[PDB]
């Protein structure tokens, strides 16, 4: 399709720009790992990235459908909302997908990393900043469908970024996916909200579902959700009302925002402007 070549044309990079470490690997996808690279800018100056190989995707029809999806993310702009820097592409092999380097990684991996140890206030300023970069997604009429801690990176300033989507989109840790629901696809069942585990429609409200353990995930440091509620019994759980317990260190005040992201009924939940400012509320009490 001309049309979608023309907006990969905006973000390229000339393979002479790229220098790929194939032998540094950053993480594992299904679609390809992420190797450490250097972008050289137009200045000649080497910039630290990321690069996303896309080359398990041999079919040119999952290739370009692919693409189709994620290639608005080239028009985001927000401090909490991985960014990308371009698309290499190439003679031999799936295009390229190059982005900022995250020095710290992601954030389940931040927050369980028993030196950091991470405070009670340090772990909702990084829900803050999650529910900013949300609610940009969101005014962009943007559902990300996978929002989870595993899925949020913080660079160099402890700068969190909503990653893994758009062209960044990927399965990073399989032990999270289960093909036990409707669509018979590997899905992030324990972080889906009940409408979409039975409709297999995903909308802003059920991210804001997905924020609401996502923010679980935060005050327990990165424990596993339901971890004795097997992926045969998430919907029915649900369905009889029953939600994630109130982490020990988690304040009452956000464990009601957890309780409202998780309302049966979607249009009942909260806005994820309504939520920055709830939680930056809480926050500032600390
Ligand atoms: C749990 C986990 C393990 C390994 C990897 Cl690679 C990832 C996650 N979780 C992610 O979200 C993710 N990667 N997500 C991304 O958007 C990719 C494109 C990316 C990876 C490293 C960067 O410095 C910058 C971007």
């Amino acid at each position: 399709n001309p049309e979608l070549v023309q907006a990969v044309q905006h973000v390229v990079i000339g393979p002479s720009s790229l220098i790929v470490h194939f032998n540094e690997v950053i993480g594992r996808g299904h679609f390809g790992c992420v190797y450490h690279g250097t972008l050289l800018d137009n200045d000649g100056k080497k910039i630290h990235c990321a690069v996303k190989s896309l080359n398990r995707i041999t079919d040119i029809g999952e290739v370009s459908q692919f693409l189709t999806e994620g290639i608005i993310m080239k028009d985001f702009s927000h401090p909490n909302v991985l960014s990308l820097l371009g698309i290499c592409l190439r003679s031999e092999g799936s295009p390229l997908v190059v982005l900022p380097y995250m020095k710290h990684g992601d954030l389940r991996n931040f927050i369980r990393n028993e030196t950091h140890n991470p405070t009670v206030k340090d772990l909702i300023g990084f829900g803050l900043q999650v529910a900013k970069g949300m609610k940009y997604l969101a005014s962009k009429k943007f559902v990300h469908r996978d929002l989870a801690a595993r899925n949020c990176m913080l660079d160099e300033k402890f700068t969190v970024k909503v990653a893994d989507f758009g062209l960044a989109r990927d399965m990073y840790d399989k032990e999270y996916y289960s093909v036990h629901n409707k669509t018979g696809a590997k899905l992030p069942v324990k972080w889906m909200a009940l409408e979409s585990l039975q409709t297999q429609k995903f909308t802003t409200k059920s991210d804001v579902w997905s924020f609401g353990v996502l923010l679980w995930e935060l005050m327990t440091r990165g424990a596993p959700p339901y971890p004795d509620v097997n992926t045969f019994d998430i919907t029915v759980y649900l369905l009889q009302g029953r939600r994630l317990l109130q982490p020990e260190y988690c304040p009452d005040p956000l464990y009601e925002v957890m309780l409202k992201c998780w309302h049966p009924k979607a249009e009942m939940r909260p806005s994820f402007s309504e939520l920055v400012s709830r939680i930056s509320a809480i926050f500032s009490t600390f």
